[PDB]
C-alpha cells in the first residue's frame, strides 16, 4: 500500500499477566450535568439506579468481568486476573467499557428519568490500573466505599443545613470546617433528627454487582398497560447489592470470585 | 486512610511531546448492528451522516482536536502536537473520546434513522497512535481514505453482483477474486452501466472535518448616540464550527489550501 | 536556562508497586568472548567463579536484593517487592546492575583468569521483568535452572563426543539430535563410563546467592607469600550456594526470602 | 516447560519510531569516587580523557551512534533517528551502552592513571531519553554544553579561592553566592590574574564525539602485470572513527560544518 507504514508506530499496552485489571469510570464535568438535569441532593435515585443499569449491560456485553462497584458518579470494573480477553491490552479494556457505559446511559435514560428530560450527551472519563495481588485489589475496592461513606456523610449534613435549615452553601462548608465523623452524626441527629444508619443502604454503601444464577424474569409495563410478561433470560445476570465490601463478611460470603 | 496506597499502582500513559496524537475508533460488531438495523449496501447514507454528526460533538465538547477522518464504521481524531490538554494522558484521549461519541450515536439516532428504531445501545472499539512528524501523520490519514477506496470499489460491485445479477454472496466473492482496480471499475460499467466516478462523494473519499469559521448576521438596533442614531445596522456574530468535507486528502491540494492545521 | 524544556521528554518508568523486580545479564557475544579466551568446554570455573564474584559485588554495592541466580552467562537479581531504592524506576535497575557488574568483570578478571590475558572489555544485555506473586517468581527462578540443566546435559556429552570420541561438531548435534535427557545419560555412563550425577554441583545446578550472617574474612596470600589476614568485614554477606531452587526444599529452609 | 509462561510479564519498551534515542550516563557517586582516588580540580584530565576512551569504546562497539557529548561525569549517546538495533528496545539502549562503558573505564584505566591505583570498580546510571524532532535534539546537547559552561565556570574560581587564597569551601561558596557570569570573570582576572577564554577547550566546552574518515597510508608491492610493474605504490586504508572535538555546539557553525549528522 505504501502507507501501511503507519502501523508500527502503534505502542503495545499489555497489562502484566496474572493481575487484575481494574477499569474506573467518572463522569466528565458531572456537575453541569446535575444542575442543568434537576438532580436531587444530596443523592438522587434516578441517577444512581441508571449508573448501575448501564454497569449492568458493560457486564453482560464485555467479558470476564467478576465484580463491579459503583458510587455517586463513577463505576469501577474488575477483570478476571487471568483473562486474555483482548490479548490483555489496555486500551481495549478501557474504550469498550467507557463506550458501551455512555451508550447504555442515554438508551435506558427514559428507564429512570421519565419526566426530566435529556438535554444533551454526556461525557466519561475512564482509567486503567493493574492489581497485582488479591489483597490490594480489595483495598482498592474498600477505597472506593470508604470514600463513598465519607462523602454521603458529609453531602446529607451538607445539604440539610441548606434545605432544612436555610444556610448558604458558603455558611454550611464553614460549620462543617474541621468536624469529625462522630460530629457530623451528632448534628444530624440534634438539629434535624435523622439517623444516618437508617438511610438508605445504596446511598450509604453504594452499589455492588456480582454474578448469580437466574432463572426467568417478569418485567412490569410501563396507554393502558401494567402487567408482568414471561422473558426469557439467561441463567445468570449481574445483581445489586448495596453492602459492606470492606469487612470480610462479604468474601467469605462470595469466595468464588478471587479463587476463580 | 489506610488504603490510599492503591493509587501508586497506576501506571504513567504520557504521549511523548511535541507529537501528534491521533485516535482511532471502530464500532465493535458493526457487522452485526449494521443487519439488524437493516443498514443499506454496499453504503447507509444514514449510518455515514450519523457518524459524523457524532465526531463533530466530540470535537466541540472536547478540546485542540485539528482534522478528523471518518470512513465507514470507524473515525480518527487528531489532536494538535503541542497540545497538553490532560498532560496529554493517553487513557484521557482514549476514553473522552470514546464516550462522547458512544453517548451522541444514541442521542442523535433519531435525527437519521427517523423509520429505523435503535434495537441495542452499540460499542465502540478505540485507541491510541502517536506520530512525530507531519509526514507520518498526512500518511496515516491517507492510508485511512485509500482504505476507504479500496473497500468502496469492492463493495459497490460486490453488491451489484448481488441486488441486480442475483448471484450470491459466496459467488460474488470468488467473481471478484484476483481482479483489479481497473477491472472493477470495467463490471460496473458494462455489466450495470454504473460510473463510479459519478457515486457520491461521501462513499469514495469519505468525509473530513477541519474548523472553519461560520458566521451569522442578523439586524441590531442602536440605542446611543442619539444623533439621528435610532436605526438598524447589521451585525456579524462569528462562531466557528467542525464542517463537513468530502474531498481528497492524499494529494497535496488538501494541505495547501489549508495550512493553518500542520503550522500551529 | 531556556533549554531546561527538554527535561519533559523523558519518560516514566516506574515498575508497578508491591511487586518482584528482577534484573537479568546476558553477556553480549559471548560465544566469541569464550573462543578468544580460551574457555573450557562443557564448563569453565574460572568464568563461572568470576560471574559469581561480580554478582556479588552488585548485591553489596546496591540495595534490597533478597536473591541472584546465575548460570553460565547470565545472572539474576531479584529485588524486594516493597523496594523503593530509586522510586522504583526500571532504568535505574538495569543500569546500575549492568555497569557494576561489567565494571567488577574487568576488575576481579586476574583473581580467577591468572594465566589468561583479558583482550578485551566485553559487554553486557539487560532487562526487567516484573512479578506480582511470589509463584510466578519462584516459576521464573526454576525456568533459569531448568535451562542450566537441559544446556549442561547436552553440552557434556556433546563435547564429549568432540574431545574423546573425535566428533564434529555437526556430527555430535545429529548423533544428539532427537535425543531424550535419559539417552544423553545413557550414552554419557556407556560411551564414557562418566556419571552425570557426580558432575560439579556448579554445572548442574548453577549458583545461588543469598544473604547469611558473618563474622570475620580470612584471606590467603597470593613473590612469596601465602598466608592468611584479618580482615574485617560486614555482618552479613551474600554466599554461593549450589542447589535445587525449584524444590520447596530450598524455601522451607530459607523462608525469610519470601516473607520479608 | 510448565515454566515459560513467565516470560509473558515481560513489558515492551519500543522507542517511537522515527525519533532520535539518547542515551545518557552519570557515574554513580562520583563524588566519593573523585575524592578517593584524588582528582585534580577544577579539573583533572586522566579523569575526563578516560571518560572520553570509553565512549569512544561504546560507539565502536554498538551500533547507529552518531554524535556523542561527554562533560564532567557523563556522557551521552545519540543513536540514528531512522535505526532499527534492537528492535528500538529502551533496556536494549540503555544496558549495552552502560555496560561497555563501565567495562572499558577499568579497561583503560592504566592508560591514564599511571601512578594512581584503582582502588574500586565504580558504577554508572543511565537513562534513556526520546526526542522528536532535531530541534528538540539539539537543545537537549545544547542544554548539556552549558551545564558544562556554568559548571566550569564556577569551580574555576570556587577552586580557586580555595587553593590561592587559602579560604574554606563554605566560604567560597557565600562569595560566589548570588554572583552572575560577569562577576565570576572578573574575579578572576583581578584577583587570581586568570583569563577563563584561555582555559583549556576541553574544560570550558567538553568533548564531542563524531566520525571521520581517517586513513592511513602504507606503501604496496606489485606482483602483476610483469611488465615493468614490480615497483612501490601508495595504499590508502580509511577506517572510519570518532574523533575528540572541543568545540561550540550550540551555535549553527556546528551544524553547518557537519550536516550529515541529522540528514542522514
Amino acid at each position: 500500500s505504501k502507507f501501511e507504514y503507519v502501523r508500527d508506530f502503534e505502542a503495545d499496552d499489555t497489562c502484566l499477566a496474572h493481575c487484575w485489571v481494574v477499569v474506573r469510570l467518572d463522569g466528565r464535568n458531572f456537575h453541569r450535568f446535575a444542575e442543568k438535569h434537576n438532580f436531587a441532593k444530596p443523592n438522587d435515585s434516578r441517577a444512581l439506579q441508571l449508573m448501575t443499569k448501564c454497569a449492568q449491560t458493560v457486564m453482560e456485553e464485555l467479558e470476564d468481568i467478576v465484580i463491579a462497584y459503583g458510587q455517586s458518579d463513577e463505576y469501577s470494573f474488575v477483570f478476571k486476573r487471568k483473562t486474555n480477553w483482548f490479548k490483555r491490552r489496555a486500551s481495549k479494556f478501557m474504550t469498550h467499557v467507557a463506550s458501551q457505559f455512555a451508550s447504555s446511559y442515554v438508551f435506558y435514560w427514559r428507564d429512570y428519568f421519565e419526566d426530566q428530560p435529556l438535554l444533551y450527551p454526556p461525557g466519561f472519563d475512564g482509567r486503567v490500573v493493574v492489581y497485582p495481588s488479591n489483597q490490594t485489589l480489595k483495598d482498592y475496592l474498600s477505597w472506593r466505599q470508604a470514600d463513598c461513606h465519607i462523602n454521603n456523610l458529609y453531602n446529607t449534613v451538607f445539604w440539610a443545613l441548606i434545605q432544612q435549615s436555610g444556610l448558604t452553601p458558603v455558611q454550611a462548608q464553614g460549620r462543617l470546617q474541621g468536624t469529625l465523623a462522630a460530629d457530623k452524626n451528632e448534628i444530624l441527629f440534634s438539629e434535624f433528627n435523622i439517623n444516618y444508619n437508617n438511610e438508605l443502604p445504596m446511598y450509604r454503601k453504594g452499589t455492588v454487582l456480582i454474578w448469580q444464577k437466574v432463572d426467568e424474569v417478569m418485567t412490569k409495563e410501563i396507554e393502558m398497560e401494567g402487567k408482568k410478561m414471561a422473558v426469557t433470560r439467561t441463567r445468570t445476570k449481574p445483581v445489586p447489592l448495596h453492602c459492606d465490601i470492606i469487612g470480610d463478611a462479604f468474601w467469605k460470603e462470595h469466595p468464588e470470585i478471587l479463587d476463580e
